[PDB]
């Protein structure tokens, strides 16, 4: 389905792409190869829709966050560079594109946000945000305002949530989540005070943040390198800084190595391989990209050495320091999409904080949690004895939902002993490979009729019934695999309606005796 002795690339609407073009001709002029540079909108959610059906472009650009989700899907290509071109780039840039041991992309440049000011209104940025309301009364009085940023992506509020100690994964451990925890409650509850106190407004997006800043209008925006261009072009005397601190403590940006992943499905490997390396991570490739869209740090340490004179780059590092490196982990969509919408949930009045990071907590968690009550129900199940080893701090949840799992499942599986025997002698489970056709089986089934707990139940039951047959059979090793795919179908297909439930709670609060 993907086009041969071709190279079609995405990368996002923000970055640098008549630049990347650029590199494109000089590819084509020099091998007879077209480049198609494209930036579609939502690129992200759309890569890993059409990778999965072995369809969408050669190379995917974006931040590294999302590649450990893609690589997992088995949607990328490992890439596998001699040490004399590893060696070219700085190895916490190979650290950010690295998962399961394996390099599943090219490292580009390292992206952290910083606090942009207007110079001619505000020749002194404040240090901390607590001093902004105060500015933006300052401001308002001479028909300015103080701050302007992007509220609809999570991204740019992150610094603020994590100041005071709210974080998504701890150093990487999936059961320790830090997004309801009091740091994050107290940098989001301020977000919503600027925006209760009239000092910010719920609706602003890039666009209005970008033009307000760029047409003198506000005073401050919170933003990365890729912007600098269009404020070069406004005339806007504008200097890049230090974010403000929260509680005393730095604003602590996400930050992201934009990355070049190669799909799976292409069958211009080594095409893409070969203009990633000798044409695009070379001096003349990045700055061709660079002039277009500023990249940040870049990964190659020739160039990065030219580019770190400029104190824009400094200011972007030292917000970098102060900040930490993305997880690169599986989870993190759903951390991403959980975070949008309770900052804008909590912004609109929507939600409370308290319940909005709640619900995001949920997502985070969602995935985790569900695993671990039906593995942990999968394997007992299949064996006769339960898994001794603690859940953990946070897991009353896991153990008060197996606990349900156990009481409510006994009946299940004893009812549809003959409807369940005579569905696996019809599928043919004898290995691995039979447990993944087993998952469009149990998506279709999902795909039609009712959602609720008694059908959630069926399915985990048919899977503990599986599980016991793969014990039997000696394929104890396919039932994680099994537990997987089960927890997969769940949460792809029921997420928002298990966050409305609130989670396995809901599940135990359902069948309480
Ligand atoms: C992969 C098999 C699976 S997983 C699964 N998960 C949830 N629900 C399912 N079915 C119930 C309907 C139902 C009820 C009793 C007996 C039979 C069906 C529902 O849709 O609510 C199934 C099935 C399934 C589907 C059709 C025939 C089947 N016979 C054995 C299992 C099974
Ligand atoms: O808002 C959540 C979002 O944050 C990051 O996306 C950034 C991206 O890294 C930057 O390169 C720039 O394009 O802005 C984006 C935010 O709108 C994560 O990389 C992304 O996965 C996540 O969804
Ligand atoms: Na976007």
């Amino acid at each position: 389905k993907i086009e041969e002795g071709k190279l079609v690339i995405w990368i996002n609407g923000d970055k640098g792409y008549n630049g990347l073009a650029e590199v494109g001709k000089k590819f084509e002029k020099d091998t007879g190869i077209k480049v198609t540079v494209e930036h579609p909108d939502k690129l992200e959610e759309k890569f890993p829709q059409v990778a999965a059906t072995g369809d969408g472009p050669d190379i995917i650009f974006w931040a590294h966050d999302r590649f450990g989700g893609y690589a997992q899907s088995g949607l990328l290509a490992e890439i596998t560079p001699d040490k004399a071109f590893q060696d070219k780039l700085y190895p916490f840039t190979w650290d950010a594109v690295r998962y399961n041991g394996k390099l599943i992309a090219y490292p580009i440049a390292v992206e952290a946000l910083s606090l942009i000011y207007n110079k001619d209104l505000l020749p002194n940025p404040p240090k901390t945000w607590e001093e902004i309301p105060a500015l933006d009364k300052e401001l308002k009085a001479k028909g300015k305002s103080a701050l302007m940023f992007n509220l609809q992506e999570p991204y740019f509020t992150w610094p603020l949530i994590a100041a005071d100690g709210g974080y998504a994964f701890k150093y990487y451990d999936i059961k320790d989540v830090g997004v309801d925890n009091a740091g994050a409650k107290a940098g989001l509850t301020f977000l919503v005070d600027l925006i209760k106190n009239k000092h910010m407004n719920a609706d602003t997006d890039y666009s209005i943040a970008e033009a307000a800043f760029n047409k003198g209008e506000t005073a401050m925006t919170i933003n990365g390198p890729w912007a600098w261009s269009n404020i070069d072009t406004s005339a806007v005397n504008y200097g890049v800084t230090v974010l403000p601190t929260f509680k005393g403590q730095p604003s602590k940006p996400f930050v992201g190595v934009l990355s070049a992943g190669i799909n799976a499905a292409s069958p211009n490997k080594e095409l893409a391989k070969e203009f990633l390396e000798n044409y695009l991570l070379t001096d003349e490739g990045l700055e061709a990209v660079n002039k277009d869209k500023p990249l940040g740090a870049v990964a190659l340490k020739s160039y990065e050495e030219e580019l770190a004179k400029d104190p824009r780059i400094a200011a972007t590092m030292e917000n970098a320091q102060k900040g930490e490196i993305m997880p690169n982990i599986p989870q993190m969509s759903a951390f991403w999409y959980a975070v949008r919408t309770a900052v804008i949930n909590a912004a609109s009045g929507r939600q409370t904080v308290d319940e909005a990071l709640k619900d995001a907590q949920t997502g985070s968690e969602l995935y985790r949690q569900s695993l671990e009550i039906i593995s942990r129900y999968l394997r007992e199940q299949a064996t006769g004895a339960a898994d001794t080893a603690p859940m953990g701090a946070s897991g009353a949840t896991s153990r008060k939902a197996l606990e349900t799992l156990r009481r409510v499942g006994d009946g299940v599986q004893r009812n549809h002993e003959t409807a369940f025997q005579g569905m696996l002698r019809k599928l043919d489970i004898k290995n691995e490979d039979d447990v993944k056709s087993l998952s469009r089986v149990m998506i279709h089934v999902f795909s039609d009729g009712v959602t609720n707990w008694g059908r959630i139940v069926t399915l985990i039951s048919f899977g503990a019934f599986v599980a016991k047959h793969l014990k039997t059979i000696n394929q104890e090793s396919c039932i994680e695999p099994l537990a997987e795919s089960i927890t997969d179908v769940l949460v792809r297909t029921k997420r928002d309606w298990l966050v409305k439930q609130r989670g396995w709670d809901g599940f135990v609060e359902f069948f309480h005796v």
